[PDB]
């Protein structure tokens, strides 16, 4: 009963000039009683808009920095050239504006955007910076999936935050937060503590994004009803995958369909995970993150038998292999002995060519959601075992926790030395403290 309403991020479309304006500004959010928490946000006090882009169409994104300090703006999941990626090299100084030219050339998905500031990514994402990218294509539009934005097509950004006694965001990059990660005693759903959403009877499409810096989540329904996964990080699956529990890693996106035809209210809950530090209350028990309340009104959605033509995984056979050994040994966080050196991109990749990448987390029991820039790949092996049905489509993240993972990457866009792609552990504090690397595509 005593709960807020789930905020819906505005659906911005490119204007008459084919441009989208993003003003990265300061603000505040009222979480602690009688305490305005200073936060950061794109076009608001926290988080940002959902940029709706069409496949094939172009857009110029005018990112204005209105913060007191420098920031960047990465477009997580976009298959774009390194010159438009917005990594730690594309620095937007305070009061300045950087433009990112993007030509959409990938399937329909829920991609996202967040800063990628050198050694400061975690801090700025925790401050409140984040947003969505809704990609549309003809193939996906034909499907009878819920399309009414903010009504039956709903974004769900799940981030945890920690506040100090004065209400301020408590973020210190000490040795503990640099090793286990930054986590908090407060769960947010679109920057709101356990909000409610009114949905039509029929089907409800939830675009889940785990926006936590370090916390992994395990989504499920309170009354055991199924979650039908229809999409992953980079597109819809071949056909829906019926799941009860949906583990979602930091930076990952999953589009799920929920049956609301019965008209009964229920919660989207997250289950306790066996990750270090992520066990403490309120995460000690099942935690409701979003309350779905079906209305009397209804939609004509169907949950199709087949979604899109998911291509077969090509047997690489003779491709250039890669070895990325993640290490939290002795001195600190590093990949292949080298802690992230921006001046030296590990290797060059021939554009348009397949490769077989192998990431290793052996001799380390920490969780590493390995994220690769400028691509959407197919997981060949996830932590030894083959990828789950819902994790076998288009992914830009792969689980690396204790053993080794192997994916089939291919980069269709260039990335010069000056604006090289990044590959890193999406546990933001690991990335900031060295567990990141660069590579060029030509
Ligand atoms: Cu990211
Ligand atoms: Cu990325
Ligand atoms: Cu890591
Ligand atoms: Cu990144």
């Amino acid at each position: 009963a005593e709960h807020p309403t789930l905020p819906i991020p505005a659906l911005l479309t490119p204007d008459a000039a084919g441009k989208i304006a993003l003003n990265v500004q300061t603000g505040s959010m009222k979480w602690k009683a009688g305490m305005q928490t200073p936060t950061w946000g794109i076009n608001g006090p926290l988080l940002g808009p959902a940029m709706r882009l069409q496949r094939g169409k172009d857009v110029a994104i005018n990112v204005t920095n209105a913060l007191p300090e420098a920031t960047t703006m990465h477009w997580h999941g976009m298959e774009i050239p390194g010159t438009s990626d917005g990594g730690p090299q594309a620095v937007i100084e305070p009061g300045k504006m950087w433009t990112a030219e993007i030509k959409v050339d990938q399937p329909a998905t829920t991609a996202w955007f967040h800063p990628h500031t050198h050694g400061l990514t975690g801090r700025q994402v925790a401050m409140g910076l984040g947003g969505l990218i809704i990609i549309d294509d003809e193939e996906s539009t034909k499907l009878p999936l819920p399309k009414e934005w903010g009504v039956d097509d709903v974004p769900v950004i799940l981030q945890d935050k920690r506040l100090d006694a004065k209400g301020h965001i408590d973020y210190q990059l000490d040795i503990i937060t640099a090793a286990v990660g930054w986590f908090g005693d407060m769960m947010l759903t679109n920057g709101t503590v356990y909000p409610q959403h009114l949905a039509p009877r029929g089907w409800l499409r939830l675009r889940f994004l785990n926006g936590c810096n370090a916390r992994s989540l395990n989504l499920a329904t309170s009354d055991g009803r199924p979650l039908y996964v229809v999409g992953s990080d980079g597109g819809l699956l071949g056909e829906p995958v019926k799941l009860t529990e949906l583990p979602i890693l930091m930076g990952e996106r999953f589009e799920v369909l929920v049956d609301t035809r019965d008209g009964k209210a229920f919660d989207i809950i997250t289950l306790p995970v066996k990750q270090m530090g992520m066990t403490l209350p309120p995460f000690d028990r099942a935690l409701p993150v979003l309350h779905i309340q079906p209305t009397l009104k209804s939609n004509e959605a169907k949950l199709p038998d087949a979604l899109v033509n998911m291509p077969a995984v090509p047997a690489a056979d003779n491709v250039k292999t890669r070895w990325l050994q993640l290490m939290m040994d002795g001195g600190g966080n590093k990949i292949n002995g080298i802690a992230f050196d921006m001046a030296k991109p590990m290797f060059d990749v021939k554009r348009g060519t397949y490769e077989k990448w192998t990431i290793s987390g052996e001799g380390d029991m920490m969780l590493h959601p390995f994220h690769i820039h400028g691509t959407q790949f197919r997981i060949l092996s996830e932590n030894g075992k083959p990828p789950a049905a819902h994790r076998s489509g288009w992914k830009d993240t792969v689980r690396v926790e204790g053993w080794r993972s192997e994916v089939l990457v291919k980069f269709d866009h260039e990335a010069p030395k000056e604006r090289a792609y990044m590959a890193h552990c999406h546990l933001l504090e690991h990335e900031d403290t060295g567990m990141m690397m660069s590579f060029t595509v030509s």
